[PDB]
């Protein structure tokens, strides 16, 4: 079903912020559902919804690595790391802002899965 799809586009998009600073990573954790508790480092992806789609295509995609997909063209994202040494709330971020390749797993022709661990730096 759409569902695995569904949660990636949860995880992971966001159309149109505005910020992309530390207030805008503490919001939209928190209207994700990622803050009961605080996710440790979480990326969002901006601009055009079909482009993120199309790297499970030619059009917008290449293989990588170990059965993983890497866009073609860069993306606006955003990085939310959160700060300190508890899971639990209150859920503090800081934010990384960049213009950067993506790389996902596909199911059906749809992005399912961020390889999150790319995103941890800088």
């Amino acid at each position: 079903d759409n569902s695995r799809y569904t949660h990636f586009l949860t995880q992971h998009y966001d159309a149109k912020p505005q910020g992309r600073d530390d207030r805008y990573c503490e919001s939209i954790m928190r209207r994700r559902g990622l803050t009961s508790p605080c996710k440790d480092i979480n990326t969002f992806i901006h601009g055009n919804k079909r482009s993120i789609k199309a790297i499970c295509e030619n059009k917008n995609g290449n293989p990588h690595r170990e059965n993983l997909r890497i866009s073609k063209s860069s993306f606006q994202v955003t990085t939310c790391k959160l700060h300190g040494g508890s899971p639990w709330p209150p859920c503090q971020y800081r934010a990384t802002a960049g213009i950067r390749n993506v790389v996902v797993a596909c199911e059906n022709g749809l992005p399912v899965h961020l390889d999150q661990s790319i995103f941890r730096r800088p």
